[PDB]
């Protein structure tokens, strides 16, 4: 099996569909990665994650280095063995979470020192942690510029990220086993500014990565602005490598991002909103706790193929969530992750069949009816 | 399939092993019933409950009449359909929970009026609720005498329960569909007093039930006293019908109760203590959160056949429980319920093979080493 081979099978406009072959499995693209920050996709066994259609999941350098610890996971056989997921795992580098979640941080050219609520993260340490975890797709250690940012602050932040991208490349390439078995993605920054996004794309392509993430979005800018930035930013990246939009997003965000050339996605929404009582359906999200569902015998969604919709009613899940029952979180999460995977499957099939424009139109008309 | 047929295949001393055949399945005895008070065995899909070996689960009239409501469950197709468990369900009658959980209660000869935190429960209403739920084994509506009780207060309480037992019998027999498809168990009371337990057994046998529960135990009396009461109480019940010890118990409680002629058990321990970090093993319970498990690659128990012990380490489950992760509760609960079922299977096989005395001795020597 190859370390990393991306093949585009079909295109429609800027949208692409294809596969990433890796040692631990194939990733069908466009792909959605369930988030498994604490070495678990919340409320799901790995077999259930797989049964929903997921090819790859996301972990987090920041969370795992604190609990249970990166050396500890390596001693226990690596993240895959530890959590029981034998397929590809992509790990975020800590670049964003260190700034989002730390109680105190000190930023410098070397890296970020932080208090968890004392540790260091640098490009070299981030790559090492991801090696200890046994990540299949390693993310470069970057800085997610706050939004909004002045052009000058966005520029100095992006430039630091590009120096850190080169340091990440070098640290990864130094570790022969990592370079042989894993892939490394760079992260474009530049806030909402076209010239900075271009300078960032140029720097990343000069270094050379297996894939290219669009960082610095899904930071409060809203969909119109995110799409505007994607319109110019994604074409700047190498066409022949995967494009990963970090942290995105709602179903319509995903569709529009695919229309703009994105191949990979991750988002906490399906899991987090599942636990909170929000279920995704082809007619839009529903709040299952609402009294209107108390006697509704229909499944969460009328077409969904997931095991939850084959067996249990809205009325039952309504009862479970209102009662604070763990099975409620389990069933809502499984359905929402399955819904996301079915969305990705419909995206892939429609691109392959040359009818993605019509799919996106039909999807929106019904989802927002 | 028969409505209810109990067959004893083998005996060793007072211990029995056999089967209860019912329309929705066979119950192997001695049997352990996982508790599913809120129409869910907490943190388990029904298929997982079944995979652990459970033949029957327990529900509760009191909880379900308040949330989601008995008429509502009946409108939705009954409890089995609602929760997705198609095998036998035994429902407790509300007699004990109404007094344990209600914020205010008014006890009278008619029944119990209570505030949930305003409703009524009586023998007739309890039987009706259990009909609406579609229970397979219906419990008579009784009163669980507090412990300790004076002989006179235990007597007046037991006598009320025996009048309520006759009213429960009559209400059940009046509902032709219930009498055709379900079974009715009476509940012996009498606190710790042999003469009252005898008077209660006599009254219940005169009425006639499909099975006989020993009520009024597991109320704070401790194992020595519980066993002392079982020593004289279980022989008073009809030998040819199942004997059900309500609310019991820890593994050693179950073994000793089987040695005293009990055929059926229910207890919240495996589920509740699973969520709290306690795992049952053949070498006794362990607190998985303890630091000693942080790097332990062994499964929860070295012999356990459950899916959890086939796939995940103590170290991983330790991490999950300490992190407050739902999957931690899921895996601990599945293991503990599987452990309980494996205990019951070893009990059944050892009785059938005429080596239960040796099993009980070996079990205790290792469990309490
Ligand atoms: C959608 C929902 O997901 C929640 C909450 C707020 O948005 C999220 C999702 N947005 C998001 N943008 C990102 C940008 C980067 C980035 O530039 N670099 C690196 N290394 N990782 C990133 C990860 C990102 N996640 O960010 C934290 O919680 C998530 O809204
Ligand atoms: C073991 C653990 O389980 C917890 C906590 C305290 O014990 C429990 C278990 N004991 C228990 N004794 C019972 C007696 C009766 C009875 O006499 N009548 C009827 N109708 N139902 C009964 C159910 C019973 N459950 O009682 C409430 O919480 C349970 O300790
Ligand atoms: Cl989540
Ligand atoms: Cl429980
Ligand atoms: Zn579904
Ligand atoms: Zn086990």
């Amino acid at each position: 099996r190859p370390r990393f081979s991306f093949s585009i099978a079909a295109r429609e406009g800027k949208a692409r569909t294809g596969t990433i072959e890796m040692k631990r499995g194939v990733i069908r693209t466009p792909a959605f990665m369930p988030v498994g920050t604490a070495a678990t996709v919340k409320a799901l066994k790995p077999e259930t994650v797989r049964a929903t259609g997921a090819d790859i999941i996301l972990g987090n350098t920041y969370h795992l280095m604190l609990r249970p610890g990166a050396e500890r996971i390596a001693k226990l056989g690596g993240l895959h063995s530890f959590m029981g997921w034998d397929r590809p795992i992509l790990t975020d580098s800590g670049g964003y979470q260190v700034m989002s979640l730390s109680s105190l941080t000190k930023q410098s050219e070397e890296g970020v020192t932080f208090k968890s609520h004392r540790h260091m993260l640098s490009p070299e340490r981030s790559i090492e942690i991801q090696h200890l975890l046994g990540s299949d797709i390693v993310m470069a250690f970057d800085e997610c510029t706050p939004y909004p940012a002045t052009p000058s602050r966005a520029a100095s932040s992006m430039e630091r990220s590009m120096r850190w991208a080169k340091r990440s490349r070098d640290a990864f390439d130094s570790r022969k086993e990592q370079a042989e078995n894993a892939a490394l993605f760079g992260i474009q920054q530049g806030s909402v500014f076209e010239n900075l996004r271009q300078q960032s794309a140029d720097a990343l392509a000069e270094i050379g990565f297996d894939g290219y993430a669009v960082g610095g979005l899904a930071v409060g800018e809203g969909q119109d602005e995110m799409f505007r930035v994607l319109d110019f930013s994604v074409p700047m990246l190498p066409d022949d490598k995967p494009h990963y939009l970090m942290g995105v997003g709602k179903p319509d965000d995903i569709v529009g991002a695919v229309e703009r050339g994105i191949d990979m996605f991750d988002c906490v929404l399906p899991t987090r909103s599942g636990r909170n009582g929000q279920a995704f359906t082809w007619d839009g999200p529903i709040n299952i706790r609402n009294a209107r569902f108390s006697e509704d015998l229909k499944p969460l969604d009328s077409e969904c193929h997931c095991a939850v919709c084959q067996k249990w009613s809205r009325a039952y899940i309504h009862h479970l969530i209102r009662a604070g029952e763990i099975l409620g979180a389990m069933l809502m999460t499984e359905h929402n992750i399955a819904f996301y995977q079915q969305l990705m499957q419909k995206i892939r099939d429609s691109i392959s069949e040359g009818r993605f424009s019509q799919f996106a139109q039909d999807f929106r008309a019904r989802y927002f009816a």
